[PDB]
């Protein structure tokens, strides 16, 4: 439980699932996102009777949950501010000076934080490159693990939702809604995707519908430009049909690893 009175807001960064993030300090020191959760927006008393673990979860790869403030409305949540902003915009906003040694780096930093994750048997559920951010440094983190599980949003929470991520979705989430550590597996194929098409849209001018329709029938993404055959196929093993043949985190960074290496 953090002091609202040790938070000194500073500037505007936005609108995400739960309303207005903000920049600001925390102790006149260290900078920090504020999300004012909009009343309505979340299960509440749902996410503070559960916040504690998330808040435990503690790597270097993920952008820190730092504390809550409950005593009041609307609550906040206060994590670890990321000056560059998400992934997303950051590939696009760059996109003619990456190297390929650096998309490469950036998929390793993802797969560290969800190794650790998975090692935590805690479920992401929304990975993607808008849901990874980019500190000063061009460090990149994973945000906003296990909180597409608090949203009040028919739009987001049902997978014929308009807001709801089929494009980073196995068959099993999209027919059955079952989340596992394979889920987040294929998220952080279509992520390593989204990295090296420098911030292309997954199955862009399919809807989310024919996407559902076609991933189903085996239908998957090509490979970008700037990934060798040794990236791609380490993307790829993400998106075997059966969850049961998706390799672990373990295994996907000890693949990266092996490419470093090589390179
Ligand atoms: C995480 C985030 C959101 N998204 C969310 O809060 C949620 C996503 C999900 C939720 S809530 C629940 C379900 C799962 C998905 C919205 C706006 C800012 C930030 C945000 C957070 N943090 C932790 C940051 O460090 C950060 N940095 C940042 C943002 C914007 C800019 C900068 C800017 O100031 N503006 C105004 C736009 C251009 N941009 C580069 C720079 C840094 N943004």
């Amino acid at each position: 439980e953090i002091d609202p009175k040790d938070l000194t807001f500073l500037k505007e960064l936005g609108t995400g699932q739960f309303g207005v993030v903000k920049y600001g300090k925390w102790r006149g020191q260290y900078d920090v996102a504020i999300k004012m959760i909009k009343e309505g927006s979340m299960s509440e008393d749902e996410f503070i009777e559960e916040a504690k673990v998330m808040m435990n979860l503690s790597h270097e790869k993920l952008v820190q949950l730092y504390g809550v403030c409950t005593k009041q409305r609307p609550i906040f949540i206060i994590t670890e501010y990321m000056a560059n902003g998400c992934l997303l915009n950051y590939l696009r906003e760059m996109r003619h000076r990456f190297q390929t040694q650096q998309l490469l780096e950036m998929c390793k930093d993802v797969c560290e934080a969800m190794e650790y994750l998975e090692s935590k048997q805690f479920l992401h559920r929304d990975l993607a490159a808008r849901n990874c951010l980019v500190n000063d440094q061009g460090v990149v983190k994973v945000s906003d693990f296990g909180l597409s599980r608090y949203v009040l949003d028919d739009e987001y929470t049902s997978s014929v939702g308009s807001k709801f991520p089929v494009r980073w979705s196995p068959p099993e989430v999209l027919m059955y809604s079952k989340f596992s550590s394979k889920s987040d597996i294929w998220a952080f194929g279509v992520l390593m995707w989204e990295i090296y098409s420098l911030g292309k849209m997954p199955y862009e001018r399919f809807t989310n519908s024919e996407t559902a329709e076609h991933i189903a029938q085996g239908l998957r993404l090509y490979r970008p430009h700037l990934a060798s055959e040794k990236v791609y196929t380490i993307m790829y093993s993400c998106w075997h049909e059966k969850a049961d043949e998706r390799p672990t985190f373990k295994i996907l960074l000890s693949n990266i690893l092996d490419v470093m290496d090589e390179n």
